[PDB]
């Protein structure tokens, strides 16, 4: 009777593979990145022109990977990836540690062997569930095709809530060749208050704030991860009159435009914001995990919110949604689990309207005049300084009225564009941030570029990160991707030879790529090229780049051996930062000479 | 006293870097594959303008990865691969996974975050041990400089002995910047009979061999891994009257112009020496381990030689090193424990000389006869065939007076070049086999090139195989290896679209990747370009190809939609085989027409 | 408790952290979690496969084990099979008690401590039919020397091993099956029965295992 309104069996009959193709469906996939192979073709023929879907096509499933990442990031959407078994689903393992780290939900669906072959070393067999458990919030394999929507839903439920990230679904060849045969929990044919602990908790958060003389927030991805998130952090930070710095993940969640910004805090971030925290007395932790880039050396971290902490005047405040990271680095004063947006709604209106904080925003008024993000500007004949050209695209791009989203390679141009880009609309930096991949830049890129296609998407890249992934330039093309592909051309892998320059006496040990014809290879390419070599090609350079319609390469030669600052050394506290300036770098620019013999 | 004499000091003073680099030395490694970062910037230091080995800066890890199994195969020495924490060490996740499945002898070496750092989802902070673990014959993170020497030695051993394999050495950053105070085991500053139970097993299978009408060699990759291997394997069957076929990674250790060839067995392999392995009463595997692409339905497999076994006249004789391949997939009637070439020559002698086998050889000489590697000729307009491609390589190749060695991408490409090259030296067929990784060809050339930089090496690669990996050129140019690349051009993922042909109802689903210009892709990177449009231009354009003192990419128009066979579908016995028939072709070609509407 | 007693039945651990137990559910959860719970052709054509493998059989011993018993129809089953096709039955130490010990048919125990005649009667046998049994190390003595007369007759097609099993890891894990029939034995055994031929006499079978029994007692 009511067994049979409990039981489904509207799949009855259908492969494993069109099962999958209707989970798409169900799940409101509209783009899958994948690349087919013998183990995972029995979803490829069901998903065969497929209308319910784009489906894109990368050179490298990495690219896959990465184009996920960007397409997830871009959209509030999980990335979905399709790939073979062996060598397709291990080339996404990079990806799934990169979703991890950055809190990236990636849905991973690998073909594998068939059941009867799995642990005996089969053909383009890999243990990836094995291999991937490490990297994943979780995986599974599906054993039978009447488990097969459960498990989608199950990975799809759990890549979206808690810290988003990735999860993997190994599907044996015979599963997705097989036919359902019998009625299956009709639940599984489709996808998806305050704890008084909590509500306690936000009650007493406020309290504190309402005590704070020197309020700071510290806003992170996780203020990104709701729609409201970033209107409700405004609302905060307007309502109490608190300064506001975000690590390199929240960039967009403020408006930068606003007084009340702080810019970036961390090693290369602001020595204004880093100041900030280090003297604030009550410290708003939005969606941050206190990563090692931003806390600079622990035991030196937020000294007086510590102290405020301890006289009871103070401390940290963090919202945090993952158990996992709250007190993991530093101890929360007050713990608010669960999605910032949600408590920040039940949070305000507990917080005193506040109109002024004359001494604080002196000081920070005073601490933002004094640290700006200087640098070596160009000289006559000089190359480009690369912060220069950042802010160039920055200001140009502006001025376009379309959505401008940003992605980035792994170096000093990442560094670079954080700094020098004026950030205004949240979920508009898409960077590898955690664990930091070279050849993101593209992949994420294209993979934006998917999720919204009227936006202008700019991935600013490095040299050798941009030749880590270039293949997927074709990639572009081929899903009609018009991005913006910026080349930061300074002939080296800046970021290390920063560092060899500042603790190896500039001995550059292999850090030197050669780089191909980048105007020959966009061509090979079937892509528009730029190539901007002086300063008085820049502007027009920067116009043609961004006035293009159509997938564009631009090289920017750029000046070598620059470092990126300010910088906060490892093992050195928030406040105890290297600034710019000009006679320090004169001398480095000497030294580096003399010690090679005039090679850089 | 004698402490003194079994403790050594003579590290003492030295970074983990600089004691990484002595041990290098000490272990003879003469190449390092690698690429710089954070975490492994005290080991670059160290390593820094060392004239002691080459160092070989790839594009991607990936490519740092396939290249060291390219020199490891080639060479027979372990592959060193030198790589950062996070996205650097997951990027060889896929080599060692191939390294692994085809028991090729890797060391990784990945720099690591901090101690002090470790599991707080630090910066590029990856879990390489627990993810590599299942990729790995072993791995280990070293914990202090004082175990930096004898992780080292034990890395080296483990990865080439027994089954060769990969091995990972996690070098965590502080480690490695940290100097040794105190003396070590002087054995851990150094790297390094026949059990009668296998003298007994040998004597036991010589008087199976002695019985034997229908013997037939199964010789795979552990014949290679000694210098004699070759050798003893001919001499066997010199002395025995033996035909001899062998796998994909046994290719090369036989000479294929010996009438006792029987060319390659398996799913793709001569239908001449599948028959004759379902036919012999005596199988002597050498060295290879029964892979499902080799036996066909297991079930089916070696009907004669288990009905020999059952009788006692004959069965299968199996020289194994690793006791985990003994028994796993077939019952061999014995069980001969270790290397290969070493054991042969204890059981050569033990072997009757056999002057002839009239009705064995004459079935054998039939069966060649009756299975060539039939394929459709050209015709008047046709595009140039890939087997013909692969014939005309072969023959111009084997006309210089140097060695040849051939890497491969996967798939159709792959299974003609090993089919129709005629392979005559031992270690020089470098091709994915076990997980079959598309993107090999071009980094494992390079590797392969320089292990022997006197060799011509020719990467026979495919359009789709080439894409994943191509950046690797550059690479090529900046080490000086001049490899040949040749590209076999069918504008599709040929091996996918014949499944999609045969099983889909030629539906293809995502097989048809957008190729670059790969002319225009070879200027940008410095290469020289050779393209092939026709069959006039077949033979000078291969020509040119080959007498290139530079690097080189030919790219070659081929036939599309054009089937591997012979050809064993999966689920059917070894001689239950697929034969080409130009009638069979020609209503498939006609099938397919009408069925994509004359598109393909 | 699925896991728990299907596929081949064995342990499942729950682990339940003390702040989830003294919770209190606030939300509303799918139904079907609030409440517990044919035959592929590839199988059916196993066993009819198998059926005229066991029918071509002169000398067949049925080596029985646990898996019999995880049915209640499994030793009904087991012994309308011996008695159809005149079989002699041999169980594992797990089988005891699926078969009448007191029955001519019985051979007893196999294996290591198990009788000699069950032994003897094991490796001469030209179709071994498995039920419910593993191929454990206790049981099958040196295994390449295991089962000589069924590997034989495999060859020659005409016995073989017949393996019931329920568990696709546990099957040709240690020996080849001739024949694989996956699932539940004692499903599987009321399509194979009708499949297979009635036997009234062995005489030259049922005279080498009387003699065996005869002389290999306890
Ligand atoms: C070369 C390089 C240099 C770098 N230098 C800097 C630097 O100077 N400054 C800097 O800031 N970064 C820097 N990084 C990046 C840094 O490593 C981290 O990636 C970054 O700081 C993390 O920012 P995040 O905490 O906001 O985001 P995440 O790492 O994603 O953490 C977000 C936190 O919010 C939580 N969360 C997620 N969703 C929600 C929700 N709905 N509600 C509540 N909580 C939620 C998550 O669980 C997590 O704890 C650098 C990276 C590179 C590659
Ligand atoms: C598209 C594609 C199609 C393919 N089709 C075929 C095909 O038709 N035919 C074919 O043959 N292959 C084919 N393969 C390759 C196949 O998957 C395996 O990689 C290959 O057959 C394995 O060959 P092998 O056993 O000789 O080498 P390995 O996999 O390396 O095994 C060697 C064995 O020898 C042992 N051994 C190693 N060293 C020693 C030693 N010193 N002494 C004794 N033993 C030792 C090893 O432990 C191992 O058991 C194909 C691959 C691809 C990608
Ligand atoms: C000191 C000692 C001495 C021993 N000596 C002997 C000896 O001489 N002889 C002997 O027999 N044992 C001996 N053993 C026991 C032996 O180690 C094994 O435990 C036993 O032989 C296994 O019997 P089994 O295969 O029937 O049961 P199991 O180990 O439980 O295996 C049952 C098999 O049937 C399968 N199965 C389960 N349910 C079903 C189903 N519904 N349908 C189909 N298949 C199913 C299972 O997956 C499994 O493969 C000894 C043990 C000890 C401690
Ligand atoms: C895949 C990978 N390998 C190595 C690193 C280590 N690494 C390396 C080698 C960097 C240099 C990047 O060079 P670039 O040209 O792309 O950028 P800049 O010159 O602007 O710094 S940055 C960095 O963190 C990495 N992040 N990712
Ligand atoms: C990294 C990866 N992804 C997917 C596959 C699956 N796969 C794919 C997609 C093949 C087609 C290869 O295309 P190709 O152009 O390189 O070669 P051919 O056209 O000559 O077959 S072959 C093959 O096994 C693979 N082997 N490796
Ligand atoms: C699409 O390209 C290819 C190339 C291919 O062999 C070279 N195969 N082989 C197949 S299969 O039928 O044998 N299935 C299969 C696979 Cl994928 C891996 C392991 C095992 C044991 C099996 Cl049974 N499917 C393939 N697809
Ligand atoms: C060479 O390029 C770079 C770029 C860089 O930060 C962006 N860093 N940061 C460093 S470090 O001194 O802080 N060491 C370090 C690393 Cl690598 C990872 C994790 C932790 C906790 C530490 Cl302590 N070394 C770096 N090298
Ligand atoms: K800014
Ligand atoms: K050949
Ligand atoms: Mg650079
Ligand atoms: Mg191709």
């Amino acid at each position: 009777k009511k067994k049979e309104q409990l039981m489904d069996d509207s799949f009855i009959g259908l492969t494993g593979g069109e099962i999958f193709h209707e989970m798409m469906l169900r799940h409101k996939v509209d783009t899958v990145f994948g690349y087919a192979g013998g183990a995972i073709l029995p979803v490829f023929d069901a998903i065969y022109n497929s209308d319910k879907f784009k489906f894109v096509l990368p050179r490298h499933e990495q690219g896959a990977g990465h184009m996920a990442e960007g397409y997830a990031r871009a959209s509030g959407k999980p990335g979905v990836v399709l790939v073979t078994s062996g060598p397709g689903a291990t080339n996404v393992i990079t990806p799934m540690a990169d979703a991890l780290m950055d809190g990236v939900p990636l849905v991973v669906f690998s073909g594998q062997v068939p059941t009867t072959a799995i642990g005996t070393d089969a053909f383009q067999e890999a243990d990836i569930v094995g291999i991937s458990r490490s990297c994943t919030k979780w995986n599974v394999m599906v054993k039978n095709v009447a488990e097969l929507p459960r498990r989608i839903n199950e990975a799809f439920e759990i890549a979206t809530t808690g810290r988003p990230g990735p999860v993997l679904v190994d599907l044996p060849k015979d599963v997705t060749a097989s036919i359902l045969r019998e009625s299956i929990p009709i639940n599984t044919t489709l996808p998806s208050a305050v704890s008084e602990f909590t509500s306690e908790a936000i009650k007493r958060a406020a309290n504190i704030l309402n005590k704070a003389k020197k309020p700071i927030i510290y806003a992170g991805a996780g203020i990104l991860n709701n729609e409201q998130g970033p209107k409700l952090l405004k609302e905060l930070a307007d309502k109490a009159n608190i300064p506001v710095t975000t690590t390199l993940q929240g960039l967009g969640a403020f408006d930068q435009r606003d007084p009340k910004s702080l810019d970036m805090l961390g090693m290369h971030g602001s020595a204004a914001a880093n100041t900030a925290i280090q003297n604030a007395d009550c410290i708003i932790a939005l969606g941050a995990r206190f990563d090692d880039r931003v806390t600079g050396n622990i035991s030196k971290f937020a000294p007086e919110a510590k102290l405020a902490a301890s006289e009871g005047r103070g401390g940290i405040l963090h919202f945090e949604i993952s158990p996992k990271n709250i007190n993991k680095v530093v101890e929360a004063t007050e713990a608010i689990e669960g999605d910032v947006t949600a408590n920040l709604q039940s949070f305000i209106p507990l917080v005193d309207s506040i109109e002024n904080r004359p001494e604080w925003f002196n000081k920070i008024n005073e601490w933002k005049k004094k640290y700006p993000y200087s640098y070596q500007l160009e000289t006559p004949g000089s190359l480009i300084k690369p912060q220069t050209l950042i802010k160039e695209i920055s200001d140009q791009a502006q001025t376009y009225n379309k959505e401008v989203i940003v992605t980035t390679g792994v170096g000093q141009h990442q560094m670079w564009a954080a700094q020098h880009f004026t950030w205004t609309q949240p979920r508009t930096m898409i960077t590898s941030g955690g664990l930091g991949t070279m050849g993101y830049g593209l992949p994420a890129a294209i993979g934006a570029q998917v999720a919204k296609p009227d936006a202008i998407v700019i991935d600013i890249d490095g040299d050798a990160s941009f030749n880590m992934t270039l293949t997927e330039l074709s990639s572009a093309v081929q899903a009609g991707a018009p991005i913006k592909v910026c080349v930061l051309n300074n002939e080296e892998q800046g970021m290390v030879t920063q560092w060899q320059s500042l603790f190896y006496e500039h001995r550059y040990s292999h850090t030197h790529q050669s780089n191909p014809d980048f105007m020959k290879l966009a061509e090979s390419m079937n892509v528009k090229g730029i190539r901007i070599t002086n300063q008085q090609e820049l502007k027009s350079g920067v116009k043609e780049f961004l006035d293009a319609t159509e997938p564009v390469l631009l090289e920017v030669i750029v000046e070598k051996k620059v470092p990126v600052l300010p910088m906060v050394p490892a093992g050195k506290a928030l406040d105890d930062f290297i600034l710019w300036d000009a006679e320090v770098e004169k001398q480095q620019n000497d030294l580096r000479k003399e010690r090679t013999g005039g090679k850089y």
